[PDB]
């Protein structure tokens, strides 16, 4: 006898899924991923819900489960949140621990996110002085005054409703389901569509101009490497011509969002942040052992919401010297440090809002030890960065784990990442 309750509201689009509204209980009937057979205790009715729509403290307004330091920061930061805006989130240094991320503000310095440790008690307290036995008592208090806090707590951060997950058992799909409405851009190997599926989701398909098999079995590797920066792959068609279906982006390249008239206004910080998470993506693929092999901004996209995301990587495989390393180019050697390079490169793109990387030269002819000089906007240090990432020996070069510390922190000395209370 399991009951979940409703985090979100959620309308029914398929056959057999069920509509519910946020704070409807259900009872479960069977657990399988990302879909769950569940029962409504409303409507009476049996049908699939979707798992990260539901829970069984999650339930709490001011709780967010799985959140990093920097996610809490970004989250705070987006609007629709004021001062006094804050969260309760899971430690994420501390495992099984919990943390306290509040919007503050203070001349010189802008809006800003401060973050608390909450001590567990052998109760809760941010404050050895000041202690509670629930997490709903701290922020009952916290709510009232400061108390030591930066801030007074105000309102809890802004939620957002989740993707809704892709069908149950579509990873094959037919073509018909699929109707390609607008280009949105073509190629030697192929060409790019904003489409939509079963006249219910809104995707982006990717036609292949014509081995199958093989191919297909990239793709099923692709789809077991998932990460909120990488793309997500959802279904894809077998006949030929092959159609690769992923989630919609908004916004497109991040090459063609920085050329556009909104990237223009992105203040330079934003642009940290970006790359920052295509840091983290590039990290996610480091960890795994696998390669990009084609790393630029034009391979870069962008949500609604200003999120970047690693897009078809891999693909390469089933087959750009400016973004390509002299131990690619010359060799042959295709390893994640040449992503490094190319990530250096990237950067540059970044800080450029979307600009050709070696301007007036031509690919031929860097032997003379010749770099990018440091455009007027991009910091010195940022810059460091980036001739860091050019090393000409290839394990001289950064991992993607340390990049991202770095730029995550860019503004953030170690010592200020929590804020100290006595
Ligand atoms: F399977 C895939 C389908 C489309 C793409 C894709 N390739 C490019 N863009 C998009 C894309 C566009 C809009 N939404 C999502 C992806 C934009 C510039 S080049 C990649 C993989
Ligand atoms: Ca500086
Ligand atoms: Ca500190
Ligand atoms: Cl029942």
């Amino acid at each position: 006898r399991i009951i979940v309750v409703a985090l979100y509201d959620y309308e029914a689009i398929h056959h057999e899924d069920l509509s519910f509204q946020k704070g409807d209980q259900m009872v479960v009937l069977e657990e399988s991923g990302e879909w769950w057979k569940a029962r409504s205790l409303a409507t009476r009715k049996e049908g699939y819900i979707p798992s990260n729509y539901v829970a069984r403290l999650e339930t709490e307004e001011w709780f967010f489960k799985g959140i990093s330091r920097k996610d809490a920061e970004r989250q705070l930061l987006a609007p629709g949140n004021m001062l006094g805006s804050f969260m309760i989130r899971d430690s994420e240094t501390t495992k099984g621990s919990y943390s306290l991320s509040v919007r503050d503000y203070d001349p010189r310095q802008g809006d800003t996110v401060k973050h608390y440790k909450i001590r567990t008690l052998d109760g809760f307290y941010i404050s050895p002085r000041s202690t509670f036995s629930t997490l709903q008592e701290l922020v009952d208090h916290y709510k009232k005054g400061n108390d030591g806090l930066c801030q007074k707590l105000s309102v809890p951060c802004m939620s957002s409703k989740p993707q809704k997950p892709w069908e149950k058992d579509a990873w094959e799909i037919p073509r018909e389901s699929l109707k390609l409405e607008k280009k949105l851009g073509a190629g030697q190997f192929g060409e790019v569509w904003m489409a939509t599926y079963n006249k219910h989701t809104k995707v982006a398909v990717k036609t292949m101009k014509p081995s199958v098999e093989a191919f297909l079995a990239e793709a099923n590797v692709m789809k077991t490497l998932q990460h909120d920066k990488l793309v997500k792959l959802h279904a894809v068609v077998t006949k030929e011509p092959i159609y690769i279906i992923t989630e919609f982006m908004a916004k497109g390249s991040l090459l063609d969002f920085l050329k556009s008239d909104e990237g223009s206004k992105q203040p330079l910080p934003k642009l940290i942040d970006f790359s920052a998470q295509i840091a983290e993506g590039m990290a996610f693929i480091e960890q795994r052992n696998y390669i990009h092999r084609d790393l630029r901004a034009a391979n870069i996209l962008v949500s609604a919401s200003l999120v970047c995301k690693i897009a078809d990587f891999g693909l390469a495989r089933v087959i750009p010297i400016k973004w390509t390393a002299p131990e690619a180019i010359n060799f042959g050697s295709f390893t994640i440090k040449s992503d490094v390079w190319s990530f250096g490169i990237l950067l540059m793109e970044i800080v450029t809002y979307g600009r050709i990387p070696y301007p007036g030269m031509s690919n031929p002819e860097l032997e003379r030890g010749y770099r990018m000089p440091r455009p007027e906007n991009c910091p010195e240090e940022l810059y460091n960065i980036m001739m860091r990432c050019w090393k000409n020996r290839p394990e001289e070069r950064p991992t993607f784990e340390y990049i991202q510390s770095v730029l995550d922190d860019f503004y953030t000395a170690t010592e200020s990442q929590y804020e100290e209370i006595p």
